[PDB]
DNA sequence: CTTCAGCAGCACGTAGGGGAGAATTGG
RNA sequence: CUUGCUCGGUUCGCCGAGACUCCCCUACGUGCUGCUGAAG
DNA sequence: CCAATTC
């Protein structure tokens, strides 16, 4: 499933400082500097509500105002997944020396010689763990947040979407488009990379397809038009579409970037 | 004034951990 | 094939050829940098 | 009709 990686037009407010982001950050450093007998104290995490207000006020990590299941779920669990990676690692480390090492102890059978000194265990931690990761700003988007068309929510169409640049050849001589008669014989003409500083050398948005993706009172207005782009290559779909179709070839749950201002979308399995 | 010594990164690889739903059922 | 990214052409009017499995983290590498200790 | 529940 290629990503489908779009823009942001306009946001209520960056991706940061946001309910889920923050929330979510919080929940992240408690995990990742925990013992491993504070592990399997400490993450009691169930996949229902009053557990998730058991173990959040257990763990007394804050809330400022998300209390969502559907968000707070997978939340706590890719940070007790990430903390679970810094030990696995050492395990498939410490695993894979002792794969070696009993192949070298085959070897002494034919050796005839003495034993090779046992192979030492890397510890993860000599009680926080040794390499305590940095939060993942990655905003992860759920059923509840899933995209819908822009139709006034605080210009847009589900009619469907238009083709875009009709008339090429046919532009009046002087106004934006007009091939030159001398080369006379699909990129819109405000794309950057055609009046993009060379060694030798508002159009959009009012030409935008708006979806928007929302979280309580918080929104992002990603351009479909990266979303259409992303079909028109690969062979899916024609010009017959509307902000409703296109969509339904996207998964529900999209994924957020706070630090590029873009967003991604992901192909659902068809 | 040269060998190397071992930490760090402006910048670069690899190498290895994590992630990228959606259909029902309550109030 | 409406946005966005890379690289080219031009009469600067936009034109030609493409990429598209990405993102996050820990850490370890190469010149470079720095801090030191050997040999005249 | 919008959050909590399921695998």
């Amino acid at each position: 499933c290629p990503p489908a990686k779009v823009n942001i037009l306009a946001q209520s407010r960056p991706l940061s400082e946001w309910p889920i982001n923050l929330v979510s950050k919080g929940v992240q450093e408690y995990v990742y500097g925990l013992t491993a007998a504070e592990r399997e104290a400490n993450g009691d995490f169930g996949t229902s509500r009053k557990s998730l207000d058991r173990w959040f006020a257990r763990t007394g990590v804050p809330t400022h105002g998300y209390t969502t299941v559907q968000g707070l779920n997978l939340i706590l669990r890719h940070t007790f997944n990430r903390y679970d990676g810094v030990i696995k690692k050492v395990e498939t480390r410490n695993e894979k020396r002792r794969s070696k090492a009993t192949r070298i102890n085959v070897s002494r059978e034919a050796d005839g010689l003495p034993p090779i000194e046992a192979e030492p265990e890397e510890t993860a931690f000599g009680g926080k763990l040794k390499e305590r990761p940095g939060i993942n700003p990655s905003i992860y988007c759920y059923q509840q947040v899933s995209p819908v068309p822009y139709n006034p929510h605080p210009s847009g169409v589900g009619a469907p979407l238009p083709l875009g640049t009709p008339n090429r050849l046919s532009i009046p001589k002087g106004q934006p488009g007009y091939v030159p008669e001398w080369q006379r014989p699909i990129r819109k003409w405000y794309a950057r990379a055609n009046w993009r500083r060379k060694p030798g050398r508002e159009a959009a948005l009012k030409e935008a397809i708006p979806i928007i993706v929302t979280i309580g009172k918080d929104w992002i207005v990603m351009d479909a038009r990266g979303l259409l782009r992303a079909v028109y290559w690969r062979g899916i779909a024609k010009p017959g579409l509307s902000l409703k179709e296109l969509l339904g070839f996207f998964s529900g749950d999209p994924v957020l970037d706070p630090k590029r201002g873009i967003a991604t979308f992901t192909f659902k399995l068809g």
